[PDB]
């Protein structure tokens, strides 16, 4: 092909975060979409980080990412190979796993990040890019059903978002949901002793 016009693809783009500081989860944007666009050509991205669960855009997508164990965790059917805007540059991603749907990059400066489960509980909170808190009861090692179904568009967005125990803790991320005629009954998750495992 003509090689000297072949594009590179743009860095994901921290463009919020949840904010689970206080008594009331909620979204809070930190970016607006201009500032995105020329953010995600340079990969330079000056903004202040706070909190574990960020909400990150590529061109096309918006979804989550969520810092357990200092690193910064989300899915690869959004982020796929893509670096992130951080302020010095783009950051090459420290974990890449297709077959785990699994993506992570050194976690940001500023950034908290949540420890690992080992509760053993199977009460679960699955935290959505809306900042809903859903109850999940665990159903095995990877799989979870929402105590309230609910239409997939509620969780559209939410991939990279953590699921978390009574106390807290990560407990998986999610990855996918699990629907019959459009309602989601179930979610699919990385869980966090896999996450453990690829940082060997
Ligand atoms: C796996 C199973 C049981 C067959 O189910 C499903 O395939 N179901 C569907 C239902 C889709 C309807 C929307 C559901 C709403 C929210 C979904 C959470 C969500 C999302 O919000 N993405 S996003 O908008 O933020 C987006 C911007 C980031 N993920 C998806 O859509 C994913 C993406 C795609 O799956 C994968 O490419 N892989 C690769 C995997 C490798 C290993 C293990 C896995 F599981 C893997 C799942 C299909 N997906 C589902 O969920
Ligand atoms: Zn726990």
């Amino acid at each position: 092909s003509h090689m000297a016009s072949m594009k590179k693809k743009g860095s994901v783009v921290i463009v919020g975060r949840i904010n689970l500081s206080g008594d009331t989860a909620y979204a809070q944007q930190t970016r607006g979409e201009e500032g995105c666009q020329e953010t995600s050509q340079t990969g330079r991205d000056k903004n202040q980080v706070e909190g574990e669960v960020q909400i990150v855009s590529t061109a096309t997508q918006t979804f989550l990412a969520t810092s357990i164990n200092g690193v910064l965790w989300t899915v690869y059917h959004g982020a796929g190979t893509r670096t992130i805007a951080s302020p010095k540059g783009p950051v090459t991603q420290m974990y890449t796993n297709v077959d785990k749907d699994l993506v992570g990059w050194q976690a940001p400066q500023g950034s908290r990040s949540l420890t690992p489960c080992t509760c053993g509980s199977s009460d679960l909170y699955l935290v959505t890019r809306h900042a809903d808190v859903i109850p999940v009861r665990r159903r095995g090692d990877s799989r979870g059903s929402l105590l309230s179904p609910r239409p997939i568009s509620y969780l559209k967005g939410s991939a990279g978002g953590p699921l978390l125990c009574p106390a807290g803790h990560a407990v998986g991320i999610f990855r996918a949901a699990v629907s019959t005629r459009g309602v989601a009954k179930a979610v699919a998750f990385i869980p966090v002793e896999s996450l453990e495992t690829t940082m060997r």
